[PDB]
C-alpha cells in the first residue's frame, strides 16, 4: 500500500544456492508448454514469478516451427507461478508484443511491452493491469526494451529502451514512469557507446544496470540511476574478466569509458552486481557461444581496470547450452539486507541444435547466500533426440 | 459496491494499439483449446476478460466436425483471462445457449443466454450468477441478441433483443434490466429498419449502439439510448463510407434514416465510435467477404451523408480472415475520459476453408491512444494445413 | 456466517429453464476428462457446483475399461465448477469412496463419503474439509446413502442411508448430523417399504425426499422430515403417474401405502416437487430402460391416488439416454421462494453401449420459472463411434 | 496469527478410516501427472496438501525414464490439493532439491529442500515462501533429511538430518529453527546407532520421531525431543513386532538400545505413534520386500520389549507395492485431542516392475478413528501393461 523504497543495501554474497528451475523443456516433451525465449523472474510484495516472450504455440505444436524468429505478431509477455513450466493453463498474459520489461512499485506492477514491424513500433506501459500510456518510434528501427525487471523506488520505476542501429550508433533514452505517466525522460548520457538489454536492480536509493553494447564492447557498459533526481550516467566494466558473448580472450587491463575490442556486431543479455569488494559478475564459459555460466568474484570491477576473480561458481557447466541472463531482487523479504538473485535462460533448439524446427528455453535462478556453500552444475536437462 | 455512472466522454482517438490477442487457432494445434465464435470481451471492476460462444468441444476434437452450425445444445456462453486461449481447463461457463450477451453493473454482472429451438427460444438472465429473469420468444423465429457486451448506467443495463424474420421486418425490443429484472421494455423506434447483433458503449450518460441491418442495409443502422428515461431513437450511419459486409462500393452520398441498398439478407456483426469529429468506423476491407479488418476517422459519420475518411489504421490485411467485431470500454480505469476499445473475431475453418471440418476463430483487440501510433497487421497466425 | 433456515416456500413451477450443462462426455473424446457416474449438484451460499463420483480415471484412458461397475478404491466424490466438466486439472476431492451426500449448512460444508467391501463398508463424515465422524456397517452389506445433496436446517442437516439387501427388507436410518456429529438417528418408519438414494429438498422448515423403492415400488417412496423435531413419516407417492425404472404401465389408480407391483429388484434415482397444485414429477419417458426424460405437473401427486398430468416439459428425447435424477435448490438466491431445481444424468457406454469398454456420463440441469417457456430437448451430444 | 502449540494429546486410535488417494499412476497414464516418489502429507491452518520430489518429468513422458534414480537437479519439491494428482497444472514448487521436508508453525510454512553433488550439498530452509537460511554439507556425503513433515510448537521447529554413511556411522544432526532461522542445533545423542529420514508427530509440548536405521536395525529408532528445552534423546522401540524392511523374523524379545540385527545397509522409510496403550506401529506385510502395509496395535511398543500385538488393520495386501510410510495430523482440526494420520507411498516401476523404465507412486493416506471400522485394502490400482 505505499510505494517500496531502496533503503537497504546488498547482503555479502560469499556464494550462490538455488532459488528456482522450471525443467520447461523436459516437461513440455509431453505437456502443454509455451515456446518462449527472453525470459526473467520478478516479486510482487506477497509472490515472485517467472516471466517470458510466449511465442504463442506449444513446444509440440506444429507451429513450434520457425520459432527461432525474435518478432511475430504471435508473442506475449506471461508470467507463471516460481519453478512451474509456462503452460497454455497456467499462463498469464501481462501485454502483448516481442520486448517487454516489468516491475512491482509496492503498490501494483507496471509492465511494458513493445510490437510492431521493425520501421514501426511502440511501446504500451500498463499499470495495474490496464493500459495507460504509448510511446511510438523514435528511431525507426525496432524500439526495444530491457528483457527483464525494471525497478522502482518511491513509485519512480526507471526503464532503458534503445530505438535505432544494432551494428552503429542507436538512440538510447531513459524513461522515468510513475503509475504508468511519464514523469521524464532523458537521452543516453556518459561514456557507454551502444546500449541493450539492461539488467537492473536496485539499493541504498541508486539503480545499477549492466548492459549489452552490441556494437563493438565484449566489455558490459553500466548505467547507474538517481531515481529522486531523476538522471544518469554510463561507462563501461573496467574490469579485464571479460563478460560478453562472443568475446575474445580475457586481458590483463580492461576499459572503463569505451568498449573493449575484437567482436562486432554481436551480443548476450548478462547482468552484474557491482559493490566494492562485494562484485559479482556473471558470463558464459565459453567465448565463442552460449554455453555454459558462470559467477565470478571480481572486487571493484566497476573502477578497477586490472582487477580479476578471487573466487567463484559455476553454474551451468560449458558442455550445456546458456542464454540470456539478469538480475532480481525480492525486496519485499525480512532483514536488514537485499539478497541479491539472477537467472540464466537456458536455451534448446535452433540454431545450435537443429535436428528440430523449434527454439525455446527453460530457466534456472540462484539468489546469494552469506554462507560458502558447495556448488552443483545446473543444465535444462532436456534429451534433444525425444523430440525427433 | 456502487452502481457505476456513464460520467466521463470518449478520450480522442488518435490511433489504435494493441490491447489483447489469444492467438487460439494456433495454440488448440497442440493443447486442449474450445471450438468457439461470436467473442467479445468485458470488464469488470477489478479484471477485464475474453467472452465467446463456446461449441462444447475442443478444434482437435473428432465433435470438431459440424461446427460451422451456429445454434445447438452443446453451446454456452464462456469467459476466460485476458488474452489466454478458451481451453477445457480455464473457461468459466456464464450460462448455457447460442446468443448471448453480458455486462458489469459496478457492483456485480448481468449474462444472459438464450437457447432452444428456431420456434421456441427462451433467455435467462443471471445476476450475481444466478438465474433471476426468464423471457420467452415473442415473433416464434429465433429470439437472439448482441453477441457482445451491454451497458450499464445506474443499475441500468440495456439490451437489445430481435425475434422475427433474417430477411424482412422482425420485432426487436430494448429491455431495460436493473439487478436481472424487467425494469421496462420498449418496442424498436425511429427510422432503423431491421436490427440484429447491436454493438454498444457507454459516454455521458448516453448509450450508442451500432448494429446489423441483415435485411437491406449496407450502411450501420445506430440506436441511441438515454438509460435514465429508459427511452431511444434509431437512425443509420449517414456516411458514404460503408461497414457493413458484403456491401456494394462506398458511393459519394449514404442514407441517414434508410438501409443503403445493393445487398439483402446477409451481414457482419460490427461497431463504431461516434463522437462528433472523434468518430472512427470499423468494417471489413473486402466488400465482398468477411476478409481483412481496418479502422477508419470519418468526421461526423453518424449525421454528415457525405463524411469521407481524414485518417485510418489497418488492423487485419485483407490477405488474412477477419469475422465479427464489437465494442466494449473499462468503464473502471483511472483518468478523465473512456478509452475506446473493440475486438476482432478472427473466424477460420468452414466455409471459407473448407479442408477442414470445424470452424471457429481467435480474438484480437485494440484500444485507442492520444499518440499517432504506427501500425501493425494483426492475422490469426495458425496454418490449416497443419489440421490436415 | 449464521446457519441457513428454510423460511420460504417453492416458487411457482410454470416451466423448466436451461441451468447447467457440463457436455463432458463430447469434450473428454479429446480432453484430460475424468470417467463419473452418479452426479449432483449443490449450492454453497457463494457459488454452486457440480459433484461425482470419479472413477480413478480418464476417459480415453486404458483404466475406463471396466468402469461399468460401482464400487472400487478408486472412486472418490469430486466437485466442480458449474457447467466444466469434471477435468484431472479442476475437480476438487471431497472425501474417498463410492457413495456420497454433501451440503452446506451456511456456516460450512458437509461431505459425506462411504467405502470398503460390500460386507465391511463405512461412512466418513467430513465438515469444512476436515474428518469428524465415522459410522461402521450396520447389516454388513453395502452401506449407501443418497447419491444427491442433503438439506440442512438451522445447522441440522438430515441424511437417509441404507444397509442391507436390494431385493427384500433392508435396514434404513435417518442421521440429523449438526458440525458433522451426530445429535440423533432414527430406523425407518411409517409405510414406505424399502428406501435407497433419497433425492431431497427444504422449503417452509420441512425436508422431502423422493426416493427408489428397489424391492417392489414403481410408484416412489417419500420421507418428508423435520428438522426441527429430528422425526419422520414415509409413505408413497399416491399418483398412478409411475416415476420409477423400469416400470409397468400407468394405471388409472396409485398406492399411497403399499409399493405398486409389476416390478422387483430395480430402479433408478430419480426425485420429485410435492407442493399441493404446484407439484411436479420427474421420470424417464421409457417404462423399460433409463431413456428419455420428461417433467410432468401432477397435482396433489403425492395425496391423489387418481392424480394425472395437467402439464409437462420433454427434457430428454426417448431416442437419447438418461439415467439418476435428483433434485437441489438455491437456498441463498435473492427473493421470496426457493426455486427448485433438479440434475439428470446422461449416462453412455455401457451396459447400453457396449462397443466402447467404460461407462461415464454427462450432467444437464434445469431450475423453474414462472414464465410458460418453449421447451427443447438436451441430449448428452457424443457420438459413441468417435471413442472405437 | 499466533504459533501452534501441541496442547493436546492423541486421540484413541480403535481403528484407521479412509483419508486421501490420488490414484495418480491410473489417471496418469493419460493425463498430464508428474513422476514423484518420498511423498507425504501436511496442514495448513486452513488446507491440507500433498507433498512429493517430482522428478521433472511426466510419466507418459520420454524423461520418465531414469527416474529410479534418487537425485538430479529435475527434482523438486511440489504439492498440491488433497487427493488429486502432482499433475504439471496444478503442483506448486515449494523449492528445488532432491530430499525434503515442510512444516506450517500456525502463523506461516517453512519449507527445506537439499540438492547438489553426493559430496557438496546444501540445505536451503523457505519460510513464509522465501530463502531465509542455508547450511552446507558437513560430512561431504550426502546431506540428507526426513522425506515427511516437520513439527512445529511456538514457533520452534525441529529437523532431523543426516550427513555421511548409509553403511556405517553417520553425523546426525537436530536443527531448531524458527521462522527459518537456526536457533540452535545438537549433535544426536542416545542410544540410536543410526538414524535417516525420520517421521515426526506433536502431542503434549514433546515431538516423536520413527526413524530409519539403515545400517544395522530393523526395529525402528526413536528420537524424542523438547521443542521448548531444544533437547533430545533416542533409543529403539524395544517390541519384538519389526517394522523395518527388509527385515528378518518377528522374534520373541526386541532391543531397546541397539540395533535388532539380520539385515544390513538397507531399510525404508516408516512411522509409529508411540502412546502407551494406544500404540501402532505400521510396516510392510513382506519381510524381503515393500509389498503389503498393515497397523498393529502394540500396547507399549516404546518401552515393552516383549510387546506383542492385540489389534490390526491391513491397508495394503501383501499382493501390492507398497514403500514409504509417514505421519502428520491436522493440529489445526477442532475437538480435544490430535488425530493421528499417515500415508503409504505405493511406488510402482523399477526396480519391481521392469518392462517400464520409469519409477513413480500415488499416495493413500488414513486418520484413526474412535469407532471400530471396517476394513478394505487400498491398492495403487494401475495397470502397468498399459504403459506397455
Ligand atoms: C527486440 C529484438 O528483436 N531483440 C532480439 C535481440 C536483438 O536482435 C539484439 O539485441 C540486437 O539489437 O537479440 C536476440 O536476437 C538474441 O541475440 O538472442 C534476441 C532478441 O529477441
Ligand atoms: C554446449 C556445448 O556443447 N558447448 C561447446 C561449444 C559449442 O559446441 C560451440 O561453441 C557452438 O558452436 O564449443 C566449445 O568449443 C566452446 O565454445 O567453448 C566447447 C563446448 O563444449
Ligand atoms: C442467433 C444466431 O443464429 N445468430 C447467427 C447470426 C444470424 O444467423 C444472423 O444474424 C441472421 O439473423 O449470424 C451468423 O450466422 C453469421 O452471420 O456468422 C452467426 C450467428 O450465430
Ligand atoms: C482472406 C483472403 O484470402 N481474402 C481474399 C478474398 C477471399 O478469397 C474471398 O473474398 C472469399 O470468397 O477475396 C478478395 O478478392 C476480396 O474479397 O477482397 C481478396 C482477398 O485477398
Ligand atoms: C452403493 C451402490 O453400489 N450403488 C449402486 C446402486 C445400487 O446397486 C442399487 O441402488 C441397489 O441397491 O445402483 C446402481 O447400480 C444403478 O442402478 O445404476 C448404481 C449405484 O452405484
Ligand atoms: C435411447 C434409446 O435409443 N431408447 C430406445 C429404448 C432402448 O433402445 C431400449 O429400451 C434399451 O434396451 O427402447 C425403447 O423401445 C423404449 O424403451 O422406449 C425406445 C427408445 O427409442
Ligand atoms: C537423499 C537420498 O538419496 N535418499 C534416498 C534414500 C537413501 O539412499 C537411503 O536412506 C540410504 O541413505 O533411500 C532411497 O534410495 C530408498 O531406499 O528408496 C530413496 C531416497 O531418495
Ligand atoms: C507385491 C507382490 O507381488 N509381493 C510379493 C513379494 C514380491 O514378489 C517379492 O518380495 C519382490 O521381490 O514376494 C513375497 O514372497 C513376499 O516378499 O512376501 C510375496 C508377495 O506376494
Ligand atoms: C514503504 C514505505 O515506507 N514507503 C515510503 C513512503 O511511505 C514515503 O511516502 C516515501 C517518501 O518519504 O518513501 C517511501
Ligand atoms: C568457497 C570456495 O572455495 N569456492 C571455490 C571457488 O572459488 C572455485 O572457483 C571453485 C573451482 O576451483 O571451487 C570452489
Ligand atoms: C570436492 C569438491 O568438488 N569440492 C567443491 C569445491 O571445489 C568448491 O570450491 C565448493 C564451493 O563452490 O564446492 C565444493
Ligand atoms: C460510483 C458512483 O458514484 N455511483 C453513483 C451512485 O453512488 C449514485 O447513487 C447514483 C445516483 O446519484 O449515481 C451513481
Ligand atoms: C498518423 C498517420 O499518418 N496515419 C496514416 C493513416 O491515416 C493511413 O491510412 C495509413 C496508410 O496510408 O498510413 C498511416
Ligand atoms: C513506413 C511506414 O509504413 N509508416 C507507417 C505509416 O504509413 C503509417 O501512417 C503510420 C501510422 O499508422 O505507421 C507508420
Ligand atoms: C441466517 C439466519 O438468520 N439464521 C437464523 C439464526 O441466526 C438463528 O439463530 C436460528 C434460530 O433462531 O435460525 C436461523
Ligand atoms: C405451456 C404449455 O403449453 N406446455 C405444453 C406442455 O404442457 C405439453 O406437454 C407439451 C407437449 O404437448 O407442449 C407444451
Ligand atoms: C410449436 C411448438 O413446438 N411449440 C411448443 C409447445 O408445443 C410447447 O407446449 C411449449 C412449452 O413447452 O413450447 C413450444
Ligand atoms: C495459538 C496460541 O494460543 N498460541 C500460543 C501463543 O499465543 C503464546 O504466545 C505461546 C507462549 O505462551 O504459546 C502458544
Ligand atoms: C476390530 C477388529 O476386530 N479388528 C480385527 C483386527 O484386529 C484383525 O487383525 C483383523 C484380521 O483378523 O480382523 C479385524
Ligand atoms: C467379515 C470380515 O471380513 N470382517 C472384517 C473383520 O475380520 C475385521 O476384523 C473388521 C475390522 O478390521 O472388518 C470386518
Ligand atoms: O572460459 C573462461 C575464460 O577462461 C580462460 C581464457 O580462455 C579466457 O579468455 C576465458 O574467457
Ligand atoms: O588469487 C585469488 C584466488 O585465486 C584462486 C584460488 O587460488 C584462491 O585461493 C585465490 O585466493
Ligand atoms: O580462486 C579464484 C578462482 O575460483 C575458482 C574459479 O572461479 C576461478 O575462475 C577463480 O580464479
Ligand atoms: O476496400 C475498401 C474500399 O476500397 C475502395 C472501394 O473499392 C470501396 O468500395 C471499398 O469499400
Ligand atoms: O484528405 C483527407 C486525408 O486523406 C488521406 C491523406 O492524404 C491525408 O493527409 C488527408 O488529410
Ligand atoms: O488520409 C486518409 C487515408 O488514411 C489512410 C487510409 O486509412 C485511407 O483509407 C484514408 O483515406
Ligand atoms: O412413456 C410415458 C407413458 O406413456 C404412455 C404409457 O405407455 C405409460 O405407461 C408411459 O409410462
Ligand atoms: O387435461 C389436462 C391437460 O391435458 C393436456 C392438454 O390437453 C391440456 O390442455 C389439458 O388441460
Ligand atoms: O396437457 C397435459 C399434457 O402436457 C403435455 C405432456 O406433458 C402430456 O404428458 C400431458 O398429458
Ligand atoms: O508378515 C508379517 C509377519 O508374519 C509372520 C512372520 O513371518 C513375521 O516374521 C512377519 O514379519
Ligand atoms: O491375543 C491378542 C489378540 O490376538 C488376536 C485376536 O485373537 C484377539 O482377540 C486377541 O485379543
Ligand atoms: O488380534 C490381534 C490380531 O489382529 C489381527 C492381525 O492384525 C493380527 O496380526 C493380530 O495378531
Ligand atoms: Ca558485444
Ligand atoms: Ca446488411
Ligand atoms: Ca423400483
Ligand atoms: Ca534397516
Amino acid at each position: 500500500r505505499d510505494f517500496n523504497n531502496l533503503t537497504k543495501g546488498l547482503c555479502t554474497i560469499n556464494s550462490w544456492h538455488i532459488y528456482g528451475k522450471d525443467n520447461a523443456v523436459r516437461i513440455g516433451e509431453d505437456s502443454d508448454v509455451l515456446v518462449t525465449r527472453e525470459p526473467y523472474v520478478s516479486c510482487d510484495p506477497d509472490e515472485c514469478r517467472f516471466y517470458a516472450l510466449s511465442q504463442g504455440t506449444t513446444i509440440r505444436g506444429k507451429h513450434s516451427n520457425g520459432t527461432i524468429h525474435d518478432r511475430s505478431q504471435y508473442r506475449a509477455l506471461i508470467s507463471w507461478p516460481l519453478s512451474s513450466p509456462p503452460t497454455v493453463y497456467n499462463s498469464r498474459v501481462e501485454c502483448i508484443g516481442w520486448s517487454s520489461t516489468s516491475c512491482h512499485d509496492g503498490k501494483t506492477r507496471m509492465s511494458i511491452c513493445i510490437s510492431g514491424p521493425n520501421n514501426n513500433a511502440s511501446a504500451v506501459i500498463w499499470y495495474n493491469r490496464r493500459p495507460v500510456t504509448e510511446i511510438n518510434t523514435w528511431a525507426r528501427n525496432i524500439l526495444r526494451t530491457q528483457e527483464s525487471e525494471c525497478v522502482c523506488h518511491n513509485g519512480v520505476c526507471p526503464v532503458v529502451f534503445t530505438d535505432g542501429s544494432a551494428t552503429g550508433p542507436a538512440e538510447t533514452r531513459i524513461y522515468y514512469f510513475k503509475e504508468g505517466k511519464i514523469l521524464k525522460w532523458e537521452p543516453l548520457a556518459g561514456t557507454a557507446k551502444h546500449i541493450e538489454e539492461c539488467s537492473c536492480y536496485g539499493e541504498r536509493a541508486e539503480i545499477t544496470c549492466t548492459c549489452r553494447d552490441n556494437w563493438q564492447g565484449s566489455n558490459r557498459p553500466v548505467i547507474r540511476i538517481d531515481p529522486v533526481a531523476m538522471t544518469h550516467t554510463s561507462q563501461y566494466i573496467c574490469s579485464p574478466v571479460l563478460t560478453d558473448n562472443p568475446r575474445p580472450n580475457d586481458p590483463t587491463v580492461g576499459k572503463c569509458n569505451d568498449p573493449y575490442p575484437g567482436n562486432n556486431n554481436n551480443g548476450v543479455k548478462g547482468f552484474s552486481y557491482l559493490d566494492g569488494v562485494n562484485t559479482w559478475l556473471g558470463r558464459t564459459i565459453s567465448i565463442a557461444s552460449r554455453s555454459g555460466y558462470e559467477m565470478l568474484k571480481v572486487p571493484n570491477a566497476l573502477t578497477d581496470d586490472k582487477s580479476k576473480p578471487t573466487q567463484g561458481q559455476t553454474i551451468v557447466l560449458n558442455t550445456d547450452w546458456s542464454g540470456y541472463s539478469g538480475s532480481f531482487m525480492d525486496y519485499w523479504a525480512e532483514g536488514e539486507c537485499y539478497r541479491a538473485c539472477f537467472y540464466v535462460e537456458l536455451i534448446r533448439g535452433r540454431p545450435k541444435e537443429d535436428k528440430v524446427w523449434w527454439t525455446s528455453n527453460s530457466i534456472v535462478s540462484m539468489c546469494s547466500s552469506t554462507e560458502f556453500l558447495g556448488q552443483w552444475d545446473w543444465p535444462d536437462g532436456a534429451k534433444i533426440e525425444y523430440f525427433l
